[PDB]
Formats: structure tokens, C-alpha cells, sequence
């Protein structure tokens, strides 16, 4: 099965307690990773609640990094605000 969250959701995990983003159409919960991410945690706090793709993209994240990206997911953007 697959969970689909609408934009207006997700705009919502944006605080201390809930850090969640959208890549390539799905969204991950990174509440846990922030202080794990080499790349820091501002630059994911910054990205919160919203569609952070092309910014991940920019920086040319490795193959490792996005395998383990996976573990994070947690659903994908509902088609009817894609
Ligand atoms: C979705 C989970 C993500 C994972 C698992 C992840 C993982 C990593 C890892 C392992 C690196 C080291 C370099 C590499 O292996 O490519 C890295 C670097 C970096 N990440 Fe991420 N990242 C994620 C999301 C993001 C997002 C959404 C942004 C931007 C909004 C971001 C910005 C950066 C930056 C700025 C660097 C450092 C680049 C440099 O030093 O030149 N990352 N990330």
C-alpha cells in the first residue's frame, strides 16, 4: 500500500519536534537525521514542510547517500497536488 500526504500536511512538520520534506514526489521524515546529515542540519531545517529536490540535486548527493535516503520515507505527495 502506499500513504499519500497532501501539501497542506506536510507544510506542518516544519517545527523542533517534526522535520519532514519532499524529494522526487515522496516525503521523508528526517526529524532524526538532522544532527547525523554531514551536510548539517540548517540547510535541512531551511527545506522544511516543503519540496526540497532541486536544492538536493544541486549539491550532487552520492549514490550511498541516496540509498540511504530510502530508510526515511514515509509516503509520497498526493497526486492531486502534484
Ligand atoms: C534525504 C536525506 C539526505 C541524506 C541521506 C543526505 C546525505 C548526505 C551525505 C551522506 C552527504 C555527504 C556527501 C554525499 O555522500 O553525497 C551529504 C552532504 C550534503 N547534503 Fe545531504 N542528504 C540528504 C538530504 C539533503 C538535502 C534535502 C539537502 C539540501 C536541502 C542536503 C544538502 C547537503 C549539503 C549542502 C551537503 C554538503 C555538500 C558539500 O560539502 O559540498 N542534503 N548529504
Amino acid at each position: 500500500a502506499v500513504k499519500y500526504y497532501t501539501l497542506e500536511e506536510i507544510q506542518k512538520h516544519n517545527n523542533s519536534k517534526s522535520t519532514w520534506l519532499i524529494l522526487h514526489y515522496k516525503v521523508y521524515d528526517l526529524t532524526k537525521f538532522l544532527e547525523e546529515h554531514v551536510g548539517g542540519e540548517e540547510v535541512l531545517r531551511e527545506q522544511a514542510g516543503g519540496d526540497a529536490t532541486e536544492n538536493f540535486e544541486d549539491v550532487g548527493h552520492s549514490t550511498d547517500a541516496r540509498e540511504l535516503s530510502k530508510t526515511f520515507i514515509i509516503g509520497e505527495l498526493h497526486p492531486d497536488d502534484r
